[PDB]
């Protein structure tokens, strides 16, 4: 179980989704240039994400618009990847019996989470921690 709990969020991956971060109320966004951030604008065409599971609890997060996969690099930075690889896998877990969190599988030991600051900028892996609102997401079916 990759040294982590296995409480999982309900639902399925059939329909693409919007990942709403309760921190600043932003939707996770993957820009065409590979940049990742969050925006409050629901009309944005880069927040529709298709999730799919490698194995139970392990997921890929893909922009339906550009086809890029969410990924975190060796230094904890999120980016849009043209090709699905090991940096594109995240351990999708329930948190506080309510939210969805996403731990980079490649850096699961250090608990590096996908997260958005209140200003809508992405947090760097090492700066995320259990207990922050930055790592809490609420998925919305498109």
């Amino acid at each position: 179980h990759h040294h982590h709990h296995f409480n999982l969020p309900p639902g399925n991956y059939k329909k693409p989704k919007l990942l709403y971060c309760s921190n600043g109320g932003h939707f996770l966004r993957i820009l065409p240039d590979g940049t990742v951030d969050g925006t409050r604008d629901r009309s944005d065409q880069h927040i529709q994400l298709q999730l799919s599971a490698e194995s139970v609890g392990e997921v890929y997060i893909k922009s339906t618009e550009t086809g890029q996969y969410l990924a975190m690099d060796t230094d904890g930075l999120l980016y849009g990847s043209q090709t699905p690889n090991s940096e594109c896998l995240f351990l999708e877990r329930l948190e506080e019996n309510h939210y969805n969190t996403y731990i980079s599988k490649a850096h699961a030991e250090k608990n590096w989470f996908v997260g958005l600051k209140k200003n809508g900028s992405c947090k760097r892996g090492p700066r995320t921690h259990y207990g922050q609102k930055a790592i809490l997401f609420l998925p919305l079916p498109v």
